[PDB]
């Protein structure tokens, strides 16, 4: 890692996760200060980094990701930890080989592999069984087998979490004077099939995957607030080629996958947005996309990448029902009648979009100063659920320099433009019950400019690390304009901010320290204002600090420690506009403290058999996190005692 806190690789790892007492990543990332999470239990979580919400931010899982949603009422799906081996961030603007839409950053995950399970274990096949209890209040287990054979290997994995509605801090009280915070049980499965071939000496790997992550619940209509079962549901098909030394070319990484988003309601009757379908409704987004990354060796010490992205979304509703489109003291209803006409006549389709991306970049290495300089070509479609289709494409120059003069210091720079195609509306909504939603004329893709400033000590001992950014981002979208309403460019977006870590190492001491602030701002140029403080775009996060200490004994084998996370009061509304209730909103957003202690013990003194056990928000504060509505949606989890246990044999 050197680019101060812009690029974090291997936050955490497969063998920190097993030492955890964490079920989702919220709790896994919590001392990470740039990285905030709304309240409440599954899709009821809103994820913003440096105050960007997922509108921005991707979540990548073995290089798949899709940038649409289910409903603007709850996040977008967040992976289930119990499926990957390393999670890794990457903030603002990427550089022209990152991807799609890399405008702000991503969460990447990347899938566990037989390897990585066989870690401890003094042979080429394993099992490995885990269970987990939560006060407040879950259970979870799981089960994998995997192994090695010549150069095959495989695995498959079962994971199941199941949890009841969660009580919140002190002090919060239930619609009917309860502590539980109401639909907040989630029922989630994940399992993980996945084989993989090396061959041509070692060269070559091939390796094909299958994974469902799956929540299951009575759930509200807004998962984003409390006071009929539904199944939402993430699967991915991958197949992931890796070689080198192919003439030419020194490496090669492709993907290909398919990746399903489901959302399945047993009765939407009540549900206005999805329709009111009377009975079953079945909503699926499907991606597909193919990946080609290229590196050829120009010279000793200067490579040149250069590939392909291709991404398709379409989104398919149970069926269309523009025809029950309807309006509701007036006298000028002779318009609304003419509307419902107009709507009811239309003949909608499956709105999709196609991304295409080729990029070349080129790395040159002198006596510890690096120079990256590439170049992308964004090329988008959108096809809306009208048949009407706009295109547009734009390059994106990006360069930065690593400069390490000395083997613990390295300073780092970046100045990268990407753009990102406008999202297609929501999924659940494209049924056009409540209206025509286009797409109009020459709109484009939003364009950042991203520029920083990093550095990174470490002596192996004393280690920190410091970003500064700026970003500008042109041609944001957010509502349409005019109901067959369209797609447009409505203004810019400006954010600045820092972060800054540090930490400590000596004999089985280990101290840490972080802090963030960023300051997303969203401005308006279009003259019915149509830029969104949905938490989807983003939150005015408050200052965000992270610490923890921890001790390691070494007999028996022990770790205990404390963890906490402090954030300061916020004011402010994203928009620089204002938001607006149904009046303008002060937003202010009240800080809190949380704190935790944990302890990881493995008796066999080896990483094959950890028993966890913590203390989460040990105070039970009563508090809602700020990357979600202020207007006190959805608490954080009171105090929560946890005991996991994870064995391989």
């Amino acid at each position: 890692d050197r680019q101060g806190s812009k690029i974090r690789t291997n936050i955490v790892t497969l063998q920190q996760k097993d030492e955890s007492t964490a079920t989702d990543m919220r709790e896994l990332l919590k001392e990470e200060p740039s990285i905030d999470f709304g309240g409440g239990n599954g899709t009821s979580q809103f994820l913003t980094l440096r105050g960007m919400g997922q509108n921005s931010v991707d979540i990548k899982v073995d290089n798949a990701y899709s940038d649409s949603q289910i409903l603007y009422h709850q996040g977008r799906f967040i992976v289930d930890p119990a499926l990957v081996k390393v999670v890794s961030v990457q903030k603002g603007a990427g550089s022209a080989s990152a991807g799609i839409g890399a405008t702000n950053g991503a969460i990447i995950a990347k899938t566990v592999d037989a390897q990585d399970l066989l870690k401890g274990l003094d042979k080429n096949w394993g099992v490995r069984l885990n269970s987990g209890f939560a006060s407040n209040e879950g259970v979870s287990y799981g089960a994998s087998v995997f192994g090695k054979e010549g150069n095959f290997d495989g695995l498959f994995s079962y994971n199941r979490n199941d949890e009841k509605e969660y009580e919140a801090g002190k002090g919060f009280r239930n619609f009917n004077g309860g502590k539980t915070v109401p639909y907040s049980a989630l029922d989630k499965r994940s399992y993980l099939a996945k084989i993989g071939t090396t061959f041509g000496d070692g060269d070559h790997r091939i390796v094909l995957s299958h994974m469902e992550d799956q929540h299951r619940g009575i759930r509200t209509v807004r998962e984003e607030f409390t006071v009929p079962y539904r199944e939402t549901t993430q699967s991915n098909t991958n197949l992931a080629y890796t070689g080198k030394d192919l003439g030419f070319v020194e490496k090669l990484d492709a993907n290909a996958y398919v990746l399903e988003k489901k959302r399945y309601s047993a009765d939407d009757k009540d549900n206005g947005y999805a329709g009111n379908v009377v009975g079953p409704n079945h909503t699926r987004i499907t991606t597909r996309g193919m990946n080609f990354n290229f590196d050829s060796r120009l010279a000793e010490q200067t490579l040149l990448k250069y590939g392909i992205n291709y991404r398709h979304q379409e989104i398919k509703p149970q069926a269309f029902l523009n025809g029950e489109f309807e309006i509701s003291t007036d006298e000028e209803k002779a318009k609304d009648k003419k509307d419902m006409d107009l709507v009811h006549s239309y003949k909608l389709s499956n709105p999709t979009k196609t991304d295409t991306g080729a990029y070349i970049e080129a790395i040159h290495e002198l006596d510890g100063f690096t120079l990256t300089g590439g170049l992308r070509y964004d090329r988008f479609k959108v096809k809306t659920h009208d048949g009407k289709t706009v295109s547009s494409s734009n390059l994106n120059p990006s360069f930065g320099v690593i400069w390490q003069p000395h083997e613990h210091w390295s300073f780092s720079s970046s100045h990268n433009y990407a753009s990102r195609s406008p999202r297609l509306y929501d999924a659940l909504q494209t049924h056009g019950k409540r209206g025509i939603i286009s797409i109009a004329d020459g709109t484009k893709a939003e364009r950042a400019r991203n520029t920083e400033i990093g550095f990174n000590y470490n002596d192996g001992t004393f280690a920190a690390n410091g970003s500064y950014f700026w970003q500008t981002i042109k041609d944001a979208l957010a509502n349409p304009q005019n109901a067959v309403r369209e797609a447009v460019n409505a203004g810019y977006i400006k954010n600045h901010g820092y972060e800054l870590g540090a930490s400590y190492r000596t004999g089985g001491l280990t101290a840490k320290v972080g802090v963030s602030h960023s300051k997303p701002r969203f401005y308006d140029t279009h003259p019915k204002k149509l830029l969104s403080a949905n938490p989807e775009f983003g939150a005015q996060v408050g200052r965000a600090w992270t610490a923890s200490l921890a001790y390691r004994f070494q007999n028996p084998n022990l770790e205990i420690g404390w963890r906490g996370r402090y954030v300061q009061k916020a004011v402010g509304s994203i928009l620089v506009a204002g938001q607006k209730d149904r009046k303008l909103e002060n937003v202010v957003r009240k800080g809190f403290g949380v704190n935790d202690v944990f302890a990881n013990w493995k008796p066999l003194g080896k990483d094959t058999l950890n028993v966890n056990l913590s203390v989460n928000n040990v105070f039970n504060t009563f508090y809602y996190p700020h990357s979600q509505r202020w207007t006190n949606t959805l608490p954080g989890v009171g105090r929560d005692v946890r005991l996991g246990v994870n064995y391989k044999f």
